[PDB]
């Protein structure tokens, strides 16, 4: 009762549980909520990605939007060397996914007086210059702005809205001209290079997958990325675009559809069945559609993908103030520990990460409030109502699933053992929301990259040979995910646990659910 | 489209009973157990076979009458007709054999000296009633001798006094020092040996009389599987028929029988002390206003389902079925909502030991509790049993919890439970899953005491343990798939719950289709 | 400890059960309607001032049998007993009349005994009707070939004897159940669309008597559809607009075509003796909780009715099981439970009566209030109406403070029936000045109409509050409260139908 | 059902409330939240605090940590003046409150020689100006008797860690140490006075300004309130206590701290230093859920819009920490340095009210309001069933409003913590009553200066025609629409018993 705030979780309200909720209640060690890291300088070393994985790094991500191939291939294979690093003991060994994410459909502006780090600040009730013309492309300053989009003259009207980097700089259209646009600065601040640029107005009409998103997913398949969150995704056309040009041999990569615009939130639905899962993309979506609202977008789409079943990603800005500090606002804490009560799958770090002063602590803070959080969850409620919000099914693999959860409320088990060849009978687990962690075992080194997707799961690579009797390769997992809870700190010997298995080899035939003590 | 599946899905109680559908017809299981009183219209081997046929799971002897070797020749012939089934194991049907005891009983005379002889009482008589034994056999319309020597010191002028299921009622308006005299308030037809209680009074007869002492001792020496204790009134009581059972009739069970108020007032205490309990609504019903009885039902029944112990109501359930061959409608609904109540089985008395219609009997209680049994609003139900048990490090109770989730989920045709004890499928009961409990055991008291529990349909294993286990453990869950197939619970296909342990502890839970 | 209080404030279901206590008594209100048939055992004036004193509310008259003349005596003893209490306002109970129509029936000509697997021909050629045997029986329901097939069953005898239709002016059948046939015994046929008249030529002549003798009600036997409540609401006419229209579902099409029935009517009965005889007797309870609650749902009187304390026909107490049945009814949410030959011609007419009374106070305090206002809630329409809004915020202040009373000024009864389907636990107090209204409202439970004969007061805010001074000695007097309890008060801003509006939580002076 | 997440406020779940939320679902006018803002030299002018008021500021914070009482005097002078700027128009005047922060109780190091191991901390007035990297003084006397060994002692808002007359320490977490740095000790009960020497100065000053009410700094137990209220006295009875809980001690003690006070702050800043960062949410919600239950207002406060001190945008974290205390419950949310100092006041005001006014519409009442009854006692209390019909009531009509008279407050009060739907439009002819209704999540307060008429009855109905003017005019309902209205049965405080269903004329 006095840890993991069993107390508040025995409320028969909602409201009494949130009065429950104690301080002095500590979590249990493992934490469900995977973290996804935007890799850059300040994090792409190799001694610094061994430190990123100790501090809780599931997820590398690549961000696609700066770098070339050159540096992204570098990038990964550090990801790789500080990975492999702890493979020599496979009880320890901690799987790490490589996510590669798309440049998409972006606008953006020219270099600052041909320098890539150059900036000149644009005063307010000041006129500034947009053009197309690539003679300023690296010719930007106080008085002209070129940006890439040929095509902006045609989608922007006069008294139309721009705004530049991070919607913090705002201008407004006064005149139109072939190849220009003349702007007075609305809102003012420093003007840096290649910053991104957003038309809240406007249909824009770039391509759903460019030549450069062509050339870089072809390079994520040599890579052998684990997922793509795809920029820009306004419809299920753009999501079965990237889905076709991965093609056969990209097949197993996961599509993470990333929602940024209000055509996206829109056509959410078909966005998410298209989908392996998606990302609330909150930095330009709060640009796209008033601020004001981003917080109902995000809890539409965290409850539509938990009803789905299918993994959704948090993202843009959680510990912002950690660019520049040890330690994160108030506001930010608070957001990290909201998007797990919310019910996302996992949460995320872009430039905490990628460039700031502070990547470990950025790192190490989110596994703390992930974890206080997972506790908080009332998950009497919650379990009732995905077990009522579920398509009533004839599947086996789906009612052990349930009867596993089930029990493993019932016992307070230390951990649900799940063997997956694909991932799905984990997948199916963690789709019930379970607080005991879901150790998923599988000897499929991809599918154990792919399922830190999904809350609870906690990945485990067996290497042990195949056994010759099928039982007891089966029992030879079973005894792996024993000893990795036990030296995890999940459980010890004597506590309860549930062991999902199957009756034959093969995907598809998950039906036994055992519920037996720690050895 | 059958089994109330619409009404079951509905998200309030109310729309819920908006939802039975007359035209939705139930499964062909029937999960609440029928407990038999066996008598003259109903001890013939050749009835007791169509009782088996009809739906009766309990024989039910009264000791309040007979001699021990009257009630060896009941329980020889109820175990003749159940072993005449024994040559086909998939259609055999366990039947268990209970005995209720006579207890602190007060009955009064023989009218004239005659069994069947009965006088006139009329409203504002004088009745006195003595303890002269002379008169024994020599009550009349004056005078009304009964057996309760005690009587004089435990009442007083003005107390009530109640003969015949209380529809005679008596004054006392006068106390001797052997003998009362009293007015008739309501009069009728008093006939012989009818039962007497004394509302206001603490009744001071032993809770186990030297005549209980025999037949319990006589109910070890012929195996019976439970015992109804009547007039229970708090926990000595029961620890004082336990005793009586000894080592030697420890696996009897107790079901203690409440018919009086200070039996309701100390209910949690008997319940602790006890395998189960009864509503013995009979006595009951006189013993407190008949207005409340519903109150200490419903009360009891709650507290019996809440502690995951057996609970029987019992008596008067199709009373006109005695003399007619079709219950009133009051009786229909009295059967329905005991099983609305969550009782685990329901009891026919005179209906089946001396009525004109004992087999209709049996068969309308079979028919309602299948109608009433699939209009229970289990999602309301099973998420009130889950909240009000504890959770706790136990790995069967954690499988049972988990085996009835899954058949819910995907709506199972069976839980089938490998159980010798019975313990398990005890545990799965109690979370009262929609689907029949199947519950496979090579040990014949097992599968006789199982009807006690709602829902389980206990199947006898006969055939030698195999070599290897798993071969052992296929032999009888294909068993139970037969036996399902023949009742046509399920058919080839349909999935079912599986539960038995991994290795030769129920902790294993699989998910099979029928073959 | 009093009125099941413990068990009110459980939070579930089961710690509600598991809470009812036998030594919590309830208070005094009796909530559920009780509606007695009348006939020999308590046609008298002075029986029938017994009858009032033991509880009954509405006296409902059986027009099967009985000449006008006769009804017209009963009804005229009524109105003696229940006016020689008159002299006292205050304690003055209103008491209602119900008419109960004959119906549509199927009958058998005159005549043996049909023994089962025995074949026997239906004839509707007139020449064998006084004339019916072992092979050949008449009937009088002309259309029977049109709305059987073969297959069909058909009952004879209240369900004594079933035969199945096997070939079909004529139809050859097999005897199913068999048995002593006699002489014009009634038939039915289980599953058919029976296209007799909604109204038979003699419940036209009765219904139009029932106008004349001012009924506050009918309950309308066989009703199929909802144009069979349109035809006897035609029949009461505009001199009969205001009498209440209950229909009686007594057969499968009734069932199946419940909510169009519902919706036409003004309440419902549940005949369940007929209706076990059209369907299986196992399912009459699925039949009841569906209608039951479906009344609940739309806020319109539901009667449970037929054999519920049956055995005191003879015997001075129930059995068990008619215990359970009469609480069970209450528990289901029956606005009114009635007796039949208990007390028209049975042994213990008065004792039949104050055992449902006993039994249905008790069930009224044991009822799970805390779900039940809940669930009513969600399930009921967010409306623009001023009443219903003012309704639902009464009953919820009835419970936030544990009011004495509801009391409610009304003209029509519709703003206290409003307050009643949301079940408060408190009585509703309906204080009207028409005596037709003070009857009408004993069909929903919960209401206690009270009717008040002041003179009206020269400045109409003094009026209502006259009116609102009366329910406070009326409460007082029958000691549903107290001086200093606190009670809730519904009145409106103008005079006339329509406009309550005004809720005040107010101490008993 | 377009409008007011009005779609999703029909689920029948939680989980599909969430899946129907509908960023083109737009809100209706009225935003429910008060909005306290700090004053400062960014903010403080009178013209500034015309549109800080057309923005959306309900309460002006005045933060005594820093300033002399002519500053203050004057900050609250420009306040009164731009608020009354608007008194013309008594339909749309809005009443803006006031309140005072105290300083509070803290422990300060001394004056350096700044100094960037072990460590000497003394209490020794001789190192009181010779603070260096071996020895630091501090002006917390007792602190000995309140730290053991092992104990965290942090320096400077948090910037410096240290693990313990005199006591020896291991630097845990280094920095540039300067002087008269404020001091925090994780877990310590620590015995400084509920209100120090200055704090009883202050507090005289607010009873002289007519301050509304006061924000009690680091108050640790209910006989802290105790003494603040004692320090208020008689003449200023009348002024709301809201406690700032700020350390691990105010958390444990909260349920005695709450009876004792008229409402709460939950001070983030403070909280997040005492106790791990990553548990403040728990106290927060804990706290928020707490006064829920008892009908107390609750703030939450600290760093909700940090980032727009600098930029006219928050971040998304901000967006949603504002939003997620809306559906905590929060009865208001708070801004210090984004309108204190901040380059963008405006935006900071206009950006809390417009996610607030969101949120309000994302708000499950279904569940909500089921829950609130479920915990609310049965009492014989009149107004108190009269309240909680009046909310019923509205859900079941879909009123435009709740409209109160009320002299205190109470009768208001008691309606807000039933938390409606329906905006709670409180008529007063008390000015204070006016601005202190800003506390109560849902409360529209309206100050009526329409003459006392002769017949109360006309008195009565002239105040309620006061609130049908001013909902008409404000866009919260229109002519034939249905309104709530609660009045009383005699004049004076206490008798609140009437609920009506009227039109709007």
């Amino acid at each position: 009762i006095q840890t993991q705030q069993l107390h508040a979780a025995m409320a028969d309200t909602f409201l009494e549980h949130m009065c429950r909720l104690d301080i002095d209640s500590p979590p249990i060690t493992a934490r469900n909520t995977g973290i996804i890291c935007t890799i850059g300088p300040a994090s792409r070393s190799v001694e610094t990605l061994k430190e990123m994985i100790k501090s809780g790094m599931n997820v590398a991500r690549l961000n696609f939007s700066h770098g070339t191939h050159e540096y992204h291939a570098e990038t990964i294979k550090n990801v790789r060397t500080a990975t492999e690093s702890f493979a020599s003991d496979p009880i320890l060994y901690r799987p790490v996914a490589v996510a590669l994410d798309t440049k998409g459909p972006e606008i953006r502006t020219g270099l600052i007086k041909g320098s890539g780090t150059a900036e000149v600040e644009l005063k307010k009730g000041a006129t500034l210059k947009i053009t197309l013309d690539n003679a300023y492309m690296e010719k930007c300053d106080e008085n002209i702005l070129w940006l890439d989009y040929k095509n902006i003259c045609k989608v922007v009207e006069v008294g139309s809205k721009i705004y530049v980097d991070d919607g913090l700089i705002s201008l407004q259209v006064k005149q139109k001209g072939a190849d220009f646009l003349v702007t007075e600065v609305e809102n003012g601040g420093s003007l840096g290079s290649k910053k991104g640029v957003n038309l809240p107005g406007a249909a824009v009409d770039l391509p759903a997958v460019s030549e450069k998103d062509i050339q870089d997913l072809k390079f994520g398949v040599e890579q052998d990325v684990d997922m793509v969150f795809a920029s820009f995704i306004r419809k299920a056309s753009d999501v079965h675009e990237v889905r076709k040009v991965l093609g056969e041999k990209g097949k197993n990569i996961k599509i993470i559809s990333k929602i940024e615009n209000h055509e996206g939130v829109r056509r959410f639905d078909e966005i998410l069945e298209a989908s392996d899962g998606i990302m609330v993309a909150r930095g330009d979506l709060g640009i796209e559609i008033p601020a004001e609202k981003v917080f109902l977008a995000q809890k539409m789409m965290i409850g539509r993908c938990n009803r789905a079943g299918k993994p959704v990603i948090c993202a843009t800005q959680m510990l912002e103030s950690m660019i520049k500090k040890p330690r994160p606002t108030r506001a930010e804490g608070s957001d990290v520990a909201n998007a797990v009560l919310d019910g996302a799958d996992c949460i995320m770090l872009s430039g905490e990460t990628a460039k700031g002063d502070y990547p470990l602590e950025a790192v190490r803070m989110q596994h703390l409030i992930a974890r206080e959080a997972e506790a908080a969850i009332y998950h009497l409620q919650l379990f009732e109502e995905l077990r009522r919000l579920a398509p009533i099914t004839s599947d086996p693999t789906e009612a052990t699933a349930v009867g596993a959860v089930e029990a493993s409320f019932k016992c307070c088990s230390g951990a649900i053992i799940v063997l997956t060849k694909s991932g799905r009978s984990a997948h199916q687990v963690a789709r019930y929301r379970p607080r005991a962690p879901i150790i998923a075992v599988t000897r499929n080194p991809q599918t154990a990259r792919q399922a830190h997707l999904y809350r609870g799961i906690f990945p485990v690579l067996c290497k042990d040979p195949v056994q010759e009797a099928w039982a007891e390769d089966v029992d030879l997992r079973v005894n792996f995910a024993m000893n990795v809870g036990k030296a995890r700190g999940f459980f010890k010997k004597g506590d309860v646990v549930i062991v999902l298995t199957g009756w034959r080899p093969g995907s598809g035939f998950t039906n036994t659910m055992r519920v037996v003590p720690v050895p």
